[PDB]
């Protein structure tokens, strides 16, 4: 499985194009704020939303703590999707600069 740190993810903002981020937390959690540009698809619904993922692209998956997102990454890869886990989750990403 592939993974990157939150520090690495933030520095990605300084790159040419924005990366694809998928926030798999639940509704009330995302209600507290999300990373600008992130798509919200709860983990439980990932199996029914495979059509969202473009096979030619890569998706960075984030959750509250980093474990559940890793589970989603493995699931996605085993279904032909390119995914990377964001280590530490939103806990480590922090509550600064989020979209409310
Ligand atoms: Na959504």
């Amino acid at each position: 499985m592939e993974s990157i740190t939150v520090t690495e993810l933030k520095e990605k903002i300084l790159d040419a194009n924005p990366v694809n981020i998928v926030d798999v937390r639940t509704d009330q959690e995302t209600a507290m704020g999300i990373i600008p540009g992130a798509e919200t698809i709860p983990m439980n619904s990932i199996p029914d939303n495979l059509n969202y993922f473009n096979d030619n692209e890569t998706y960075y998956i984030i959750c509250k703590a980093g474990g559940r997102s890793a589970q989603v990454v493995q699931y996605l890869e085993q279904n032909g999707v390119n995914a990377v886990n964001v280590e530490g989750g939103m806990d480590e990403f922090g509550d600064e600069g989020l979209e409310h």
